[PDB]
């Protein structure tokens, strides 16, 4: 089963066959494509583990050895006894870097193998994942020369006893309901943050609070924890050319780190595995900063510039984003905190991909999360067809726990 | 059987009942999504079906559905079938069904606008000069002096699939492109092979950057026949900014009517593979597609150039920059000179109204968001954060492969 891809742009033409290893289901169906949508036991765990073993046998050209049938009969004799089995340290670290490798909406894949995993399986309490926390935020920082890494607690073992943050990012900024009807900080936390002051946060109610960490040990009710401040790098906002932009009091933090998504490796599942990156300029100045549901500033702005705001074909939004997006990007690099423009990481991408077809037979690619937020035919993913579909080891969203957890 | 979608920005949910009526595939499976996939004679037995559905539709739209009319209509497509293998609908049917076609048209943001079409029946039609004429009429209805009216030519069905009439343009109306002994080219580089063809077949090119093709049509099945648009029927816009003088001296222009003439027109199991169809432009269309795209006519950097943007690494937003300048010139061009034109966010706007006016009265809009977001700013539109359930709806327009690759020559 050969499929073609084309890219409209080149007229090249690649062909993939990793799609016929994938094995989760997509959503869609013959009759109807849920491509834009965003959400679309022993006898099970052992043909998960064998598939997963194979693969990492092959990976280190040792498939069919001794070594190689020695672990699936190790694993085998596990999972009978114990109903579940332990990753080695070498399997833990592959499953990792692959499943970054397989996350389809994830444009900064050419750097899969450069991944630092922090193995924080022996964390038994919440204390402790405190501390393996301010530990991966401090190295993955590093001084504003960004580190991607993972750290991963305890899998799951009966369901009752997860590990689990509670935050969707590590580092998240909290949102107010206010009496004028409106809302102060960041709207997209506003239920969290109401959490947060319930178990008893001190909420210092400003536009760029830093909330804190809720963490829930061995199936724990959830405690709460602020991260250092000293540890917390941010980066305020300015315009190389606009003196006024300052005056809007932005800021951001210089540090992506997904917190609420579960890590499947070989079957077992990962349900707390914080990873970090470094941002792309848009997901600042376009998304977080222009989305009607965020900050929502671009009225703000466009009033600034003393742009025509009376009619749309003016093109005064399209104005006021490209230099929302000058500004983020200006601010971090002056800073020395490392980021990447949507023109620099798509070329990456395409080149990322060039390379897996070669050597892997294959990228699996969401173009609706791969293409950027603004300008996206400009960029040399646009032109590019793209196949999606689920290769294990993945990361896999997972209902905010609040809507679980019983107290 | 239901399906929800969402929208991220408003928290609206709305239910789709629609998608239980599609019938033909979308490339997808239960293990891959081939959503950004462009390109993912019948018999007896096939066609009855096909043509009882879509008049069970027809009927049921003008609230007749199992009156004498309805039931007498069906027997005689029925027996008219049996006897001659084909079928022909009568005028009403071809309106509702060349405006269904349109509202079913999942890559269109246009569609809020899709039962104001004009459709002019070209089925008598039997030469390519005769195609000329009804091409030449159209283009001058459709333009109507700047105040651009939507509308379909429709010409005669397939038979044995041996006598086909084609438009073998892509789009009625688009410029010469010339590959030179260098490896550069003039004009519009999407059209290189076309123009060759045009050549070929005796055309006089002007080599120029802005030269409109002729039209080359062909009527049942025999080879096609060259025609030039009479130059007063062809409406050009030339593109100036409002604030930066110097773009003009750019030399661009571009035509007010998009025409597309290459796709297949399927109404009850019968196929018009030559249904030339246009409306008026959404200002990208030209300012990022037709000019900026790289293998296209490529201009960012020329406009950069002439911006003095540091054009020394990507992260100044140099592109970025010169493609809003470049957007504001042709929308300020199009509406100083009083030809139509919708900018992306009045045209994503109008959209979402008619997505959401469909799920009400229709049980369901189906859309392509690969299509369907803009190629510039797209999360600022209201389309971005709207899912949207991609499914084939009949009456229906479909690609076909351009007639150069298929056509026998008889000499
Ligand atoms: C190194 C720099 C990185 C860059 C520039 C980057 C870029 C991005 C971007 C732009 C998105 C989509 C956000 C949006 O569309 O608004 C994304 C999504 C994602 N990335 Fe990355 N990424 C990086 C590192 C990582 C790492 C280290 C991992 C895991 C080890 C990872 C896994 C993912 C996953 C699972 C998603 C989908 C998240 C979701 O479903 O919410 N990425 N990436
Ligand atoms: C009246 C104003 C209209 C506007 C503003 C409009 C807008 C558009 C746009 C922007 C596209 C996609 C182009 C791209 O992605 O670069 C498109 C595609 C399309 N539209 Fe419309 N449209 C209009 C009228 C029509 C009419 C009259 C018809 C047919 C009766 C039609 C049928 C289609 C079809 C079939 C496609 C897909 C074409 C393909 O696959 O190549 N549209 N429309
Ligand atoms: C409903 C829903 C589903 C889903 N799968 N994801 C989300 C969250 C989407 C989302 C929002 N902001 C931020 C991110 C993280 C993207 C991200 C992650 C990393 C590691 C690096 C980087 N540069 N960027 C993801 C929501
Ligand atoms: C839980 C939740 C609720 C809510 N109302 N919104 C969100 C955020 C939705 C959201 C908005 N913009 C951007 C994203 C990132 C993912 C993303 C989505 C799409 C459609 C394109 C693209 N390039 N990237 C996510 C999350
Ligand atoms: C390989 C391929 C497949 C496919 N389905 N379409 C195409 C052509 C896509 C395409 C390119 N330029 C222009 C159009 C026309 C879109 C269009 C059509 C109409 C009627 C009005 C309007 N404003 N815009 C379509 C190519
Ligand atoms: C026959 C043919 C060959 C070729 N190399 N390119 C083309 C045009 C491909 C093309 C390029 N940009 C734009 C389009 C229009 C359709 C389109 C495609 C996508 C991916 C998004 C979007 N918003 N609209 C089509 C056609
Ligand atoms: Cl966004
Ligand atoms: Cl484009
Ligand atoms: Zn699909
Ligand atoms: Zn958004
Ligand atoms: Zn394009």
């Amino acid at each position: 089963r050969f499929l073609k891809v084309k890219n409209w742009e080149t007229d090249v033409v690649l062909t993939d066959t990793l799609h016929l290893k994938s094995t989760l289901e997509t959503g869609c169906t013959e009759h109807i494509c849920m491509g834009s949508i965003m959400l679309p036991t022993k006898d099970q765990l052992f043909p998960l583990a064998k598939e997963f073993l194979d693969q990492y046998y092959s990976s280190i050209k040792r498939f069919g050895s001794k070594a190689h049938m020695d672990r699936l009969e190790e694993v085998n004799k596990e999972i009978e006894s114990t109903s579940t089995y332990q990753l080695k340290d070498t399997e833990l670290i592959y499953g990792a870097k692959h499943a970054w490798r397989n996350a389809s909406r994830c444009v900064g894949r050419i750097q899969w193998s450069k991944l630092q995993v922090f193995d924080a399986r022996d964390c038994t309490t919440a204390h402790g994942m405190f501390n393996y926390i301010c530990n991966h935020v401090k190295y993955a920082t590093n001084k504003g020369n960004l580190r991607s890494a993972i750290t991963i607690f305890p899998q799951r073992t009966d369901g009752k006893h997860d590990f689990r943050v509670w935050n969707s990012q590590l580092i998240r900024y909290a949102g107010y309901k206010q009496p004028d009807g409106s809302t102060l900080g960041d709207p997209a936390n506003v239920q969290f943050t109401e959490i947060c002051i319930q178990q008893g946060w001190k909420a210092p109610r400003g536009r760029f609070d830093v909330l804190p960490l809720l963490l829930q040990a061995n199936g724990n009710d959830p405690e709460l924890f602020q991260i250092p401040p000293e540890l917390v790098l941010e980066v305020p906002i300015r315009h190389p050319k606009f003196d006024w932009f300052k005056d809007l009091g932005l800021k951001w933090y210089g540090l992506p780190a997904v917190s609420n998504m579960l890590l499947e490796i070989g079957g077992l599942e990962f349900s707390a595995c914080p990873f970090s990156g470094w941002y792309m300029g848009t997901e600042i100045g376009v998304r977080d900063y222009c989305d009607n549901s965020r900050y929502n500033i671009l009225e703000e702005v466009a009033k600034k510039m003393d742009l025509d705001m009376r009619k749309t074909s003016s093109l005064w939004k399209d104005q006021a984003l490209v230099e929302i997006n000058i500004a983020v990007l200006y601010s971090f690099q002056s800073d020395k905190v490392t980021i990447v423009d949507h023109h620099s990481a798509t070329e990456s991408f395409i080149k990322h991909m060039e390379n897996e077809y070669r050597c892997r037979g294959g990228c699996p690619a969401d173009w609706v999360w791969i293409v950027p937020p603004m300008s996206g035919s400009i960029t040399p993913v646009f032109h590019q067809e793209m196949l999606n579909y689920r290769l294990t080891p993945s990361f896999e969203y997972q209902p905010d726990p609040w809507n679980t957890h019983v107290w």
